[PDB]
């Protein structure tokens, strides 16, 4: 299958294609959206991740959600460029220099944050709870339920909280206005803004709205039988099982339905 | 200090000067020496680690290797055993960049690294010495013995040194040479565990110990020597077993213990 069909020990050879700031002029953060041309080589479902090996020359790869779907021909990638006390991350470093043209390292696939294969045919209802770069997999979902290019066939309903530090930084901003203005009776999106570059500061927000909007959120999980995707900074996970835990049954059986890639 | 001068953000470009097998045809992996040209750049003591990156290019992922090359030597060195696994044969990460590594290729460094010194005071002090390895693991204490013996140093080293067989043993050389020049300072105690698999070689270090438990016991206590080990983790506990058993252990004690596995 397509985990692990690359590894550190024989990693995909691919090129830099594209690289744009997801970001607009008031957001604090450096994102990148990298296109890359693999040749159509990297073997993928939607949710998986891949891994970059920094400065490789023919653990140690950084895992970065797909943004793409399968049927793109170039598969992408959003990243965060980490900084600190001026100092970059070993792969932000990387990636902050990287220019179009420049090869890169793969591995993978990696992971296990796919969607059920039934959802198309079955019309399968979606909770995607996202902070940061979290939203990247809902993105790869979004274009794969959709068929992006109204060539859907799905039409269930997908309700996604995404936290981020303000409006500036909603990643694939114009991506998700596309699906909310093309799918308005099956798209759902909340925006929560934080304004704090603090990853627990902004999973509490998240939690926050989600308890302010707790009738349609444990409705759709419990009443409608939701799934339930949690994907961002590891802080989110347990504030989500607390909201569900502590306000009604909550058992191993809706515990499947619940699907987590944190970080 | 010398720690961390180098990282992964910032490694040192270095050069291969020479790559040495340090094996014989009865050993089952190779084990090459690396003599690396760091411009004088590389700051370390004796003990310490550098990272090597494999297949960086300039713009927990550098493997530890223990230098095992003096301060005052110009070039660094190094000792790395190629791990091979099978499902057709596969190498680790490194362990694949190391072996198709050439003479005058580039090679990245991060700096220093470690506590597995010997005391500052050790060579006017006389400090008495056991060193307990397995595979590479003796490549710290081939820096320590090119340290110490500089030479006005009178203390007591006792080896123990557990590898495969005889075309395993690593720094051979050295190692003989050391014993030959100093017959009443070193004592090296060799343990072939005559198996590839790494926990058998160090229950057989611990049996040779145990043949001579009053001695090493007698050594540790009332010559007060400082005890290093170094090599596979089974050996850690192996050993540490040896001190707990017949013996009062307090943690005046552990201030006389050093631990580098891996
Ligand atoms: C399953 C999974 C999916 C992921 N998906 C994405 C994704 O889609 N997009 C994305 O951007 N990331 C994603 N990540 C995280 C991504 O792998 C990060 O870029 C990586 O984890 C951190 O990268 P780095 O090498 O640049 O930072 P590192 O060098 O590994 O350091 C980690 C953090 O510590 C900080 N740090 C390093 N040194 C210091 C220092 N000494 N002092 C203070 N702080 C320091 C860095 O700034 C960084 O924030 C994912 C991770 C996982 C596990
Ligand atoms: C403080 C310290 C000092 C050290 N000093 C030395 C030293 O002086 N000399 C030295 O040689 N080493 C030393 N090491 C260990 C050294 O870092 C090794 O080269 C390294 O840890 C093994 O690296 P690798 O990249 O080749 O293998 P990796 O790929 O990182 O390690 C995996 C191990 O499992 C095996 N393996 C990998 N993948 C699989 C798989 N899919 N299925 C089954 N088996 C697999 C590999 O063969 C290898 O043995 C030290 C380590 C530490 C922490």
């Amino acid at each position: 299958n397509f985990i692990n069909l690359y590894t550190v020990k024989n990693p995909l050879k691919c090129k830099i294609v594209d690289k744009i700031n997801l970001v607009r002029p008031n957001s604090p953060n450096e994102v990148y959206h990298l296109e890359i041309n693999h040749n159509g080589l990297f073997k993928y479902l939607e949710g998986h991740t891949c891994g970059i090996i920094p400065y490789y020359n023919e653990r140690c790869a950084r895992l970065y959600s797909i943004s793409s779907s399968n049927n793109m021909e170039n598969l992408s990638v959003a990243i965060k460029i980490h900084k600190y006390e001026t100092n970059y991350g070993y792969c932000s470093g990387f990636i902050k220099n990287l220019k179009i043209n420049d090869d890169i390292y793969l591995t993978g696939a990696h992971g296990y944050f796919n969607l059920p294969n039934d959802a198309i045919q079955k019309n399968t209802n979606f909770i995607f709870i996202a902070t940061g770069t979290g939203i990247s997999p809902y993105i790869s979902f979004l274009k794969k339920l959709f068929a992006y290019d109204r060539n859907s066939n799905y039409t269930g309903y997908i309700t996604i909280y995404y936290g981020v530090y303000n409006e500036d930084s909603i990643l694939y901003l114009n991506e998700l206005e596309y699906f909310q203005k093309m799918y308005p009776n099956n798209i759902n999106i909340h925006y929560v803004f934080s304004y704090k570059q603090n990853s627990d500061a902004t999973s509490f927000y998240v939690q926050d709205e989600i308890y302010k909007r707790k009738t349609e959120f444990l409705n759709l999980f419990n009443n409608y039988k939701c799934e339930l995707y949690i994907c961002g900074h590891k802080s989110i996970r347990y504030k989500v099982m607390d909201i569900l835990k502590s306000h009604d049954q909550f058992d191993e059986k809706k515990k499947k339905r619940v699907h987590v890639e944190v970080y």
